[PDB]
């Protein structure tokens, strides 16, 4: 089993990037979540880039280039 | 078993990132989360980049490179 | 089992980067989580990267290259 | 098993980087938290890299080289 | 088993960096986590690198090489 | 087993870098943590690095090189 | 650029399989080559066979297979 | 640039299987090559195989085998 | 740069299997060579075989078997 | 640069199997090569067998078997 | 750069054999080469075997192996 | 760069196995080689085995055996 | 090959009058080349002369005479 | 190969009649040159004279005479 | 190899009359030259004369005179 | 190889007639060269003559003279 | 080899007339050379004179005469 | 190897007429060379002369001659 969790350039209040498993007899209670946002500038940006998710990768050659300037 | 968590570059107040495995007769109370903001300026960036995510890579010749400027 | 958590360049409260594995018989409560910002300049920032997460990697040549300037 | 922790740059309350396994009959409770900022500058930065991340690496030739100018 | 915590830079109030194991009939309390901060300059902060987390690395040859200038 | 905990540049108020193992019958509390911190400058700061991180390393030539101008 | 010779189940004289290269001034002579067979039984033979000659093979999967029942 | 000579199951006389190379102001004579042969049974005989003849081949997989039953 | 001789199972009288290289200002004479035979049985002679000739092999899994049964 | 001679189940008179490299100023003479056989029996013979010839054989994995049953 | 000889089951007069390298004003000359067999009975044999030849082996994983039954 | 000689179960006159490196003014004759061989049973004969050639072998695991049952 | 480089009254910086044959593999570099003259008087003569350029002269009778005076 | 370099009142710096051969995986530079020739009178000079450029003169009579007075 | 380097009334720096033959795996610098000439008289003078070059002369009667006077 | 270096009537810094053969790895410099030449009279003269560059002279009559006065 | 090595009236600081020859894994040097001429009168003279360079002459009758005066 | 070395009427500061053979893992160094001449009458002269070289002279007959007067 392959569990990836990737954050980034993000304002988040709770609660996120949560993994659960083989569990059993169990119980659980949540909390209310409040996001309040005023006069803010410039906020939650990333810049350019690429994104690449699989399973298997087999015999990759001169591949998953990225050239900025 | 593969679990990986990453995260840059975030304003949180809390719970993130958690894995939870392996588990009987448990129990568990969250509390209420709260996130204010007021008058900031450049927050929460990252820069160009790129994201590769997988579970085998087999043969890699001449790639997963980049080049910046 | 691999577990693998990675943080870089954040504003947090609390309750980040958990692993909780075998266990019985267990019980917890959390606490209430507040985050406060006003008039805050240049922050949680990361500079131009990449990122590779996987499981295996086999035969690698000449790659996982980066390059700035 | 492996476990990882890693953190860099960051501003936090507290709760972070926690690991519990092999446990029975415990219990446990934990504390509210709080976060404030108030005119900060130049804070929660990190620059240029890369990340990664893996179970198994295999005969490794002329790669996972970063350069920098 | 492999259990490994890294930190560098940073800001936190408490109980960060902790690990738990091979326990029975435990019990315990935290405390409240308080984190304040008015007129503050130049902190947390890294420059550039790179992190490599793994398990197993084998037969690595002319690699894991960073350059600056 | 193999346990370790690496701690640079920072400012804490207590409880890290913390481990517990092979307990029965056990109770401990901790106590309130508060930071405050108010006109600082050039803190928290380290330069730049590279962090590898994992159990098992074998056949390495030539590499886990690092240079800096 | 490599020269390759091979030979099974023949009967010659002789004046046979040469690789002359980067020559320069040279001069010379063969005798005389006589072959006389009387009264010979069962000679100069091969079994099944299967016959390859190439410069450049590549990622080659599942096959160059021969089989005999 | 290597030079392979493979011989099995031949009669032969002389002058067989040469790689001269890199030769200047030479010279030579070779003498003459009689073969006689009378009343032989059974002679110069191989059994089935598979022959391949290459300069370079790559990531081969499941490949080349031979059976006999 | 190699020079391979492989002979199995052959019947000569002389002058085989020569590599000759870096030769100046030279000069030789060979004598003659007779072959003779009679009344011989069941000479010269090799079972099954696979043969295999070439330069460079890269990475090869699984491959070049030979089942005799 | 190699030279790489073998010979195994062959009746010969002389004059066989040479490598000469580095030769200024040179001179000679071979005599002459009789072969006389008359009612052998069962000779010159060998059995199953694999060949192989190269230069680089590189990364090879779970290969180049023989099976005699 | 090196000369292997190898020899196994061979009925020879002389005159096999030879590494001659780094000469100059040399001279010589050898006889003559009688060979006689008259009557002789199961000689010159060699059993099954496997026949490798090559310059550089690298990073061989469970291979070259040799089984009879 | 080294000179292997090595040789088993084989009926010779003389004159074999020569090695002549670094001569210079240098002169001389080989006499004349008689075989005579007359109602011999059963003579020059080796066993299976398994033949191996080269100069560089590295990082060699679980490999070159030979198994007789 | 015939070379034959001749030369009379002549002035020059460098480089002049080169032969070269039989190379492999080889690169060089010739540096720059400066030739100044200044307030210089009766340079590079050469008297009267006749030029003869051949390969095969035969049963030349009184010929190719220069007669001055 | 035959070379024949002639000079005759010549002036240089360097770089002069040289013959290169049977060269290999060879490199090599030559410098920069300089000439400078002020206020100088009668240089690079050459009476009379005839010039014969051959390979192969036969039964010359009374021919290639130079007569001078 | 017949090497004839002639030098009459010349004026030089240095690298005149070079032969190189027979080289391998060498590698070689030279400096850089100067040749500088100022306020002289009556240099590089060479008298009256005939020049010969061939490589066979045969039955010469009477020839290649040179009368002076 | 034949080697006639031959000067005469000359004015030079260095490195003049050399010869260099049958070498190997083998790695050399030649520093700068200076000539510097000022107010300097009747230098570097030969008288009249003749010359012959030749291989082979067979049978020569009377021929080859020189006759001055 | 033959290395005729002459000189007649010559000027020079060094490295002249030398010959290497059957050398391996070997390096030198050679400093710079510096040649100043200042104020000389009749330097580097010869008198008239014939130059003769062959290998072989045979059956000379009358010839290679030189009648001054 | 033979080798003539002859000088006349000359003038150097060293390094002149060196021969070096059959040398191995050998290195040296050599100097600088200064060359001064100020102010000298009547220097490196040589009177009338015949110059030779050669190999074979055979059957030589009132040849070889030098009259003069």
């Amino acid at each position: 089993g392959f569990f990836s969790f990737i954050g980034e350039a993000f304002q988040g209040a709770g609660d996120m990037w949560r993994a659960y498993t083989d569990m059993k007899e169990a119980g659980w209670k949540d909390g209310d979540k409040y996001f309040h946002a005023r006069g803010n500038y410039d906020a939650a940006q990333r810049g350019p880039g690429g994104v690449w998710a699989a399973e298997k990768i087999s015999d990759a050659r001169e591949s998953f280039q990225e050239f900025f300037g």
